[PDB]
């Protein structure tokens, strides 16, 4: 049970967001992700370009619950399924997505527009080719871009639900399943509008390696795909079920940080 046999960092009382500065230090750091996306202070950046995103030539691999969330692993040998323009100098290639969603439908996300809570938010991560592996570029501050995506509840998503159908055969931490020809195309909403800034990936170890982008059009997923994510669990097979619910990190102090806008 959680917290009993030993410690790890996590979602609940005892190991959540608050606690995970007593192991990575980093948490308290200068460029820490989520943050708040104030809308009357970004400012439009006429010199950001209009991103690029190839995903094309996309290879999924496998679906993994990792007792935090599940992530869409990519081949990322070569340049199957990059992000290039915007704030990005050069090439970003796709390695994985993951979700972060809530128990209700009223929190989930990570970013906050406006201090709005979304029910949940897509992460698809990718590295920069300049660095040649994932390893690498987590040794960078411009390692990473993360391309993020709200959802909220409305009609239903159909590129979401070849993975909202998986979820059952990866129920508990640790188990993985094949999990090919899934076309991230499916989850993006109809407009590239984005804000930009430099923070980190949001879970241990906190990595201050990120370009975020994150889209201002939030996808609609219906209730009973959001309820499917909450159907997964943290735990592994043959322990007491806890519901994979509520794996948001809140939103972090900004400090001398600037978010650029897209669009005027
Ligand atoms: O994000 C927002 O929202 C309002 C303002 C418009 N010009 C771009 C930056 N802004
Ligand atoms: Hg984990
Ligand atoms: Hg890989
Ligand atoms: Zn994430």
């Amino acid at each position: 049970s959680p917290e009993f046999m030993s410690h790890h960092w996590g979602y609940g009382k005892h190991n959540g967001p608050e606690h995970w500065h007593k192991d990575f230090p980093i948490a308290k750091g200068e460029r820490q992700s989520p943050v708040d996306i104030d809308t009357h202070t970004a400012k439009y950046d006429p010199s950001l370009k209009p991103l690029s995103v190839s995903y094309d030539q996309a290879t999924s691999l496998r679906i993994l619950n990792n007792g935090h969330a599940f992530n869409v692993e990519f081949d990322d040998s070569q340049d199957k399924a990059v992000l290039k323009g915007g704030p990005l100098d050069g090439t970003y290639r796709l390695i994985q997505f993951h979700f972060h969603w809530g128990s209700l439908d009223g929190q989930g996300s990570e970013h906050t527009v406006d201090k709005k809570k979304y029910a949940a938010e897509l992460h698809l991560v990718h590295w920069n080719t300049k660095y040649g592996d994932f390893g690498k570029a987590v040794q960078q501050p411009d390692g990473l871009a993360v391309l993020g995506i709200f959802l909220k509840v409305g009609s239903a998503k159909p590129g979401l639900q070849k993975v909202v159908d998986v979820l059952d055969s990866i129920k508990t931490k640790g188990k993985s399943a094949d999990f090919t020809n899934f076309d991230p195309r499916g989850l993006l909403p109809e407009s590239l509008d984005y804000w930009t800034y430099p923070g980190s990936l949001t879970t241990p170890p906190l990595l201050e390696c990120v370009t975020w982008i994150v889209l201002k059009e939030p996808i609609s997923v219906s209730s009973e795909q959001v309820l499917k994510f909450r159907k997964l669990n943290f735990n592994g097979e043959g322990e007491p079920e806890e519901l994979m619910v509520d794996n948001w990190r809140p939103a972090q102090p900004l400090k001398n940080r600037q978010i650029k806008a897209s669009f005027k």
